[PDB]
């Protein structure tokens, strides 16, 4: 078990439009665009890329600028569509194969080849990567073994080496890390100890830090980073207090300052950031409003503005984001989404 | 003949640093650095890269986050120096061959592999590549043709492909660019027409679009864009209007508007800024004083705030930032630098 997820994966297209990505009644991947790429545009409504998944369906951006979306398939591979040529058409759904028991985890390396993570039947973490920049087609899968208990998510350091992260048998954050960019050579697991209910999410920091938030035992929100740039070793785990009934989102501000969405107990949107910079100590937490029914899922527009996504009590997706006094007044884009994660 | 060139090469290091590079009395590279990632930051004071070079110094960052410098030497190949991890220890500088009459230029193709572009001695564009991904050795050089009257620059366009502007014999701006990305198959040279007296200077806006900056026959502050994102054709040259007597420099602020700064007849620092949003109209030029004896050199720090540097009348490196309310005083970086830029 882990606390609710996210219920969409956003990206920012190449042309600094807002993009989302969920997972219909039928079980089809549905997307829904902002026409232009700024704060409060009008949206496209749902729109369907059809196939019948049973993951969330997870957005990428290949260093090609197109758009790349990953899910578990009915028959348990990983399947995979692809846009053509930039914002245009996309591929036919295509299987990757596989046996996948997670929702799948994908990043960059340094080369552009994108690199996709995921929990096999055997519970370990297995990985398989395209043989080209932006390009299929793929390698083989192999194992990175590890035994794990979430979903994982990956990240790049800031000297190019990709990491991932997965909660363990014991409860525990436990990760792994490539030992030099674009390779197949990795570390072996490590523990960073505490004990997590929610599935982590990793942020690079504006210093070039992997910094990792979870819900904890108490189910308050905690953080733990690295301590000097992509330098292991890490702080101990540290509380932002709150008492919260979903998995966690964090983004960073125009300013870098990071920020984390979660639902509280009044089943609301809350929010705490860094103050003053994006070294500076963290508010406390604040009322956004709204009765939802999913994680938040929280990104940086092209105006430098936090918008925030979350499924509401009609369970369509509604949005709120920042302006210069507060924040919007819910709004709501329609459509109804489920609750597809493979790791619930 | 064109106008006063910038007198440093400035970059946002992997852990959110600004560093400078510039050229000493004696003909080294000298580079001074931020200790911290924030407006404001001390500096290290100037250190030297050793070398003698012939062109103004031009830094990148690789993919991996290290850092390479690229200048003209003494024998006129084109030489490089690399950190051999990030932000760790220099290479030695060694030698890339070739004869070269401008400033290097240089960008990163989507897989990761640095290339670099050059007038040659028959007065056309020269290109060399990185074999793979955030290394060497490099390919050997080949022609993509032209015959250009200015130092190069390119820019990526939202699709991965990359794209060389100049200043042709006419005095018009041409272009060309990749067909496919990463590729070595470049279209025909191109004219955007217009008549220009700088180097001109191209910036990606939030959008996916090139834009390029340029000062016109009346030495008034001229633009130029694409469009639609990636795609031709152009908008019509339009001027930004303004009297300047260095090149043009530009910069996203951390909500996306672009801001332009140049020497003025007062030989003041001056700049001018979107309005509102990055699709909002241009302000009227504003003066951020000094008396300054290079262009400024512009560029966003960690803080999401604008950082302009210049040569002072000294011959010093002077510095004013953003605040809430207007822009930091001048203060002096020390130094004494010259302008080695081999088109002037
Ligand atoms: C290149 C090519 O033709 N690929 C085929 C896929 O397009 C097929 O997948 C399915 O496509 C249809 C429309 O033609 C529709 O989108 C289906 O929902 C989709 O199949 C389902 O969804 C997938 C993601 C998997 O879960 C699959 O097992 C489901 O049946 C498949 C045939 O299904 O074959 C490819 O060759
Ligand atoms: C630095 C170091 O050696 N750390 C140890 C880890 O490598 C160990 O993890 C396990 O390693 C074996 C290979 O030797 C294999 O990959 C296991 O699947 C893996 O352990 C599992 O996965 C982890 C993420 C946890 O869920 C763990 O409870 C599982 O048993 C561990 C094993 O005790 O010790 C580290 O010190
Ligand atoms: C554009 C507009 O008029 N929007 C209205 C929303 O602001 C309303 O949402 C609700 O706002 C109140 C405070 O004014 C409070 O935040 C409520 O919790 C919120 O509504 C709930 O939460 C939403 C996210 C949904 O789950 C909704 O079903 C809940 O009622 C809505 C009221 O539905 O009206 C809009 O017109
Ligand atoms: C791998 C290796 O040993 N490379 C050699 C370079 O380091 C050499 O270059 C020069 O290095 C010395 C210190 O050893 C010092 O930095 C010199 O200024 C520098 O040479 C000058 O600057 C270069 C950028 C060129 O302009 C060069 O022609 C200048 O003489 C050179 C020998 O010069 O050989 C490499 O093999
Ligand atoms: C779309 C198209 O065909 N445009 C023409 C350009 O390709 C032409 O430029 C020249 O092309 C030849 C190869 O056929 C060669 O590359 C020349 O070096 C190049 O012209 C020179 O470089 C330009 C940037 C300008 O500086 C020009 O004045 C130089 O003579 C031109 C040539 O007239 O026409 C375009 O229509
Ligand atoms: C930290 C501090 O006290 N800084 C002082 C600077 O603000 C001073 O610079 C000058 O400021 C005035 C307005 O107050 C005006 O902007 C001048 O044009 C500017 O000084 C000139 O421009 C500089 C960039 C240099 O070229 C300098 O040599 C010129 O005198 C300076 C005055 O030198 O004092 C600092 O202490
Ligand atoms: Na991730
Ligand atoms: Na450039």
């Amino acid at each position: 078990t882990i606390a609710l997820s996210e219920i969409v994966s956003v990206v920012n297209t190449s042309d600094g439009r807002l993009e989302v990505f969920g997972v219909g009644t039928d079980k089809a991947v549905w997307h829904n665009r902002q026409m232009a790429p700024h704060t409060g545009s009008p949206w496209s409504g749902w729109s369907s890329l059809k196939g019948q998944v049973t993951s969330k369906p997870v957005v990428y951006i290949n260093t090609d600028g197109r758009l790349e979306v990953f899910a578990r398939g009915t028959d348990n591979a990983l399947w995979h569509i692809w846009q053509t040529a930039t914002n245009a058409g996309w591929s036919n759904w295509q299987s990757l194969g596989g046996v996948i028991t997670s929702n799948p985890a994908i990043y960059a390396n340094t080369d552009g080849r994108l690199e996709v993570f995921a929990r096999g039947a055997d519970n370990a973490l297995w990985h398989i990567s395209q043989t080209t920049a932006h390009s299929g087609p793929w390698s083989s899968w192999a194992s990175l073994n590890g035994v794990i208990t979430s979903n994982p998510t990956v990240h790049i350091n800031s000297d190019g080496r990709l990491e991932v992260f997965a909660r363990g048998t014991d409860n525990a954050l436990w990760h792994i890390w490539q030992t030099a960019p674009d390779s197949n050579l990795w570390s072996s697991w490590e523990s960073l100890n505490g004990i997590i209910t929610s599935d982590p999410v990793v942020i690079d920091t504006a210093d070039g830090r992997l910094e990792v938030f979870a819900r904890g035992a108490d189910n308050a929100l905690w953080h733990i980073w690295q301590t000097i740039s992509h330098s292991g070793p890490w702080s101990g785990w540290q509380s932002l207090n709150g008492v919260i009934t979903s998995a966690p989102a964090v983004a960073k501000n125009c300013d870098n300052r990071l920020e984390a969405f979660a639902r509280g107990t009044d089943n609301a949107l809350w929010h705490t950031w860094q103050t003053v910079s994006h070294s500076g100590p963290w508010s406390s937490w604040q009322s956004l409003n709204g009765v939802i029914t999913s994680a938040p899922t929280a990104v940086r527009d092209a105006d430098g503005r936090l918008e925030v996504f979350a499924r509401g009590t009609d369970n369509a997706l509604w949005l709120t984001w920042q302006t210069a006094s507060s924040w919007s007044p819910w709004i709501s884009l329609g459509g109804v989404l489920i609750d597809a994660s493979a790791i619930k």
